């Protein structure tokens, strides 16, 4: 459901945005796999690096939404990501649309 490079559904503020799955955090052992640019390894959290203390302890992911500024790329965790599927498609219609 949940794939590096993948595509995925994200909540910012109260609605949903179409969204890239760029790298995806292991809380266990505090390292990530990434989209290049085994063959993909875990590495740990750059220096400068950071993920927010609400969500560090869980799965997280980190997301590019589709159309913006890459500075808008951050990680959430499953509050906040959706598969991109029929149901969640028609949510995010919906809470845009209809409130």
């Amino acid at each position: 459901e949940f794939a590096l490079g993948g595509r995925c559904l994200a909540f910012h503020g109260p609605l949903m945005y179409e969204a890239k799955i760029l790298k995806i955090w292991d809380p266990s052992s505090k390292m990530y796999t990434s989209i290049p640019n085994k063959e993909i390894k875990p590495q740990k959290l750059g220096e400068d690096e950071s993920i927010p203390e609400e969500i560090i302890n869980g799965k997280c992911f980190f997301i590019h939404y589709q159309g913006w500024k890459s500075s808008w790329d951050e990680w959430v965790g499953y509050d906040r990501i959706r598969a991109y599927n029929e149901e969640n498609i028609a949510m995010k219609k919906r809470l845009a649309n209809l409130e």
